[PDB]
C-alpha cells in the first residue's frame, strides 16, 4: 500500500536532445514529477548522444587498487569486507572477469540471476576494480559531463578550495559478476549520477528515502555491536541485506536494472544497494541542488575513522539563518516528499 505505491517507484525517463542539453534543469524537471521519492531514478539518454566513440583502447588503463570482496554471512545478512589485491590494467581485469572462474552464470530472466547472486555471494570472492580516479568522457563532450556537472557542489572547491575523490570528481568501477555495493547513502547524503559506460548490467535496489530510518532501525537490530561502535555505520559500506529480509521486516523497496548507455541517478537520503551481472565499466560523482542544503545540514556521519563543511552554503543560499544555525538552534525538520526550490517553474 506504500509498499506498492507508485509515487515512491523508481521511474525512467527519456528526455529529448533539447530536454538533456541542461542537466540542472532536468533533475528540476524529473523532481516535479515525483522521482525523487523513490530515491533512485534512471535517465535513458537520446540515442544519437554518445559520451566517447569507442571503449576499444582502454586495455592498458591502470586499477591502482583492485579490491577482492569477501563475503560473510547467512540467512539474508551479510558484511563484506575488502582485501586490496594489487594494481593491474582493465585488460588483465577484463581477463579474469570473462574466465570461466568468475563469469557469469546461464539465467533465463532476471529474477533467476538475482537468486543465485543472493545464493552465492559467500563463494567464490570476486574482484572489483573500483573507485578508480579518471573519466572516459572525451574533451568535447557537454552534455551531462560527470567530470563538470556545474551544480552548486562546485562551491565546495571554488570557494573552500578543496577536491574529494570521488565527490567532486570522477570515479570509475570495472564490475565483474557477483561484485556488490552495500546499502549506503551518499557522503552528506548527497545526490549522485552513475552512467554505465558498456558492458553487462547493473541491478539496483533503492529504499524511499521516506522510509530510510526503518531502514536504519533494521541494520542497527542485526548488528548491535557495529551501531554501538559508529552511529553511521552504513556508511562503512560493508553491510548487504537481501529483498527477501526487507519484505519480511516491512521495509519499502524497489529494483531496477541499469544496462549499458542509462544514467541512474540516486537522491537526497536514497538508500541503495546492488550487484553487476558481468564484466562492465560505469562512472560516478555526487552532485547537489538547493534541496540538497538541509540533508547535508542533517546529514549524520561517521564518529568512528568524508566530511563537507556546509558553511559556504549557509552563508550563500540561507544568509538569514546563518546566525541561529552556527547556534544550534535551526531545526527545520525534512520533508523528503518535497521538490527542490528551482522546479515552481515545471507547473
Ligand atoms: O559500485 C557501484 O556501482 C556503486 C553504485 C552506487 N553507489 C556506490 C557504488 N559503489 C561503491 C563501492 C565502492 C568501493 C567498493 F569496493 C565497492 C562499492
Ligand atoms: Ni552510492
Ligand atoms: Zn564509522
Amino acid at each position: 500500500s506504500e509498499t506498492l505505491n507508485p509515487s515512491a517507484r523508481i521511474m525512467t525517463f527519456y528526455p529529448t536532445m533539447e530536454e538533456f542539453r541542461n542537466f540542472s534543469r532536468y533533475i528540476a524537471y524529473i523532481e516535479s514529477q515525483g522521482a525523487h521519492r523513490a530515491g533512485l531514478a534512471k535517465v535513458v539518454p537520446p540515442k544519437e548522444w554518445k559520451p566517447r566513440a569507442s571503449y576499444d583502447d582502454i586495455d592498458d588503463l591502470v586499477i591502482p587498487a583492485p579490491i577482492q570482496q569477501l563475503v560473510t554471512g547467512q540467512s539474508g545478512l551479510f558484511t563484506q569486507y575488502n582485501i586490496q589485491k594489487k594494481a593491474m590494467t582493465v585488460r588483465e581485469f577484463r581477463k579474469i572477469a570473462n574466465s570461466d572462474k568468475y563469469c557469469t552464470p546461464r539465467y533465463s530472466e532476471f529474477e533467476e540471476l538475482e537468486r543465485k547472486y543472493w545464493k552465492n555471494l559467500t563463494f567464490n570472492p570476486p574482484i572489483y576494480g573500483a573507485d578508480v580516479n579518471g573519466t572516459l568522457y572525451e574533451k568535447h563532450v557537454d552534455e551531462w559531463n560527470i567530470g563538470r556537472l556545474r551544480t552548486i557542489l562546485d562551491l565546495v572547491e571554488k570557494e573552500s578550495g578543496i577536491t574529494i575523490e570521488g565527490v567532486n570528481t570522477p570515479y570509475l568501477y570495472f564490475g565483474m559478476w557477483k561484485t556488490s555495493f552495500a546499502w549506503h547513502t551518499e557522503d552528506m547524503d548527497l545526490y549522485s549520477i552513475n552512467y554505465l559506460h558498456f558492458g553487462e548490467p547493473k541491478s539496483w535496489y533503492s529504499v524511499p528515502p521516506e522510509h530510510g530510518k526503518r531502514l536504519e532501525r533494521l541494520a542497527k537490530g542485526f548488528f548491535p555491536g557495529s551501531a554501538q561502535s559508529c552511529e553511521a555505520f552504513l556508511r562503512h559500506k560493508m553491510t548487504l541485506i537481501s529483498p527477501l529480509m526487507l519484505k519480511k521486516y516491512g521495509i519499502p523497496f524497489d529494483k531496477v536494472t541499469q544496462e549499458a548507455g542509462e544514467f541512474m541517478i540516486t537522491f537526497p537520503y536514497g538508500y541503495h544497494a546492488g550487484f553487476n551481472h558481468g564484466f562492465n565499466c560505469a562512472e560516478s560523482t555526487n552532485f547537489a541542488t538547493r534541496r540538497w542544503i538541509e540533508y547535508g545540514k542533517q546529514a549524520v556521519l561517521c564518529s568512528c575513522r568524508v566530511k563537507i563543511s556546509m558553511d559556504v552554503f549557509v552563508r550563500k543560499f540561507q544568509p538569514e539563518r546563518y546566525k541561529l544555525w552556527k547556534a544550534g538552534k535551526d531545526n527545520t525538520v525534512i520533508d523528503h516528499t518535497l521538490p527542490t526550490p528551482e522546479a515552481a517553474e515545471f507547473l
